[PDB]
């Protein structure tokens, strides 16, 4: 895989940005990845989190991987990085987001998010506590 520019617009949720990419506005949903919508347990910590991540962020950059590269409603489907940091990752080492919705063909980063989950899950982190 391989990281290209984006630049952010706004940010929505814990695992949905607006993200200028190629030079067009397009809603970006997180891959291998599912937050709390805002109005659950730990959705606005959530949001609160891939917001601070992605605005504070001198470098945002966007993976897609083997796979569909949008889904149904036109998000979409990347890796996303701040400063060389992947969002997906560190909420779910955070206990912000469960792995979720790990569909083939586009699962390149399973292993190293479900070790995160664990790691997550043995600190008994928010979604885990
Ligand atoms: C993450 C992801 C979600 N989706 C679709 C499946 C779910 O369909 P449904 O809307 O029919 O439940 C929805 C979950 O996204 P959200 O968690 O943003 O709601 O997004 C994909 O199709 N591919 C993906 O990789
Ligand atoms: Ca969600």
């Amino acid at each position: 895989l391989h990281k290209e520019p984006a630049t952010l617009i706004k940010a929505i949720d814990g695992d949905t940005t607006k993200l200028m990419y190629k030079g067009q506005p397009m809603t970006f949903r997180l891959l291998l990845v599912d937050t709390p919508e805002f109005n659950e347990k730990y959705g606005p910590e959530a949001s609160a989190f891939t917001k601070k991540m992605t605005e504070n962020a001198k470098k945002i950059e966007v993976e897609f991987d083997k796979g569909q590269r949008t889904d149904k409603y036109g998000r979409g489907l990347a890796y996303i990085y701040a400063d060389g940091k992947m969002v997906n990752e560190a909420l779910v080492r955070q206990g912000l987001a469960k792995v979720a919705y790990v569909y083939k063909g586009n699962n390149t980063h399973e292993q190293l998010l479900r070790k995160a989950e664990a790691q997550a899950k043995k600190e008994k982190l928010n979604i885990w506590s």
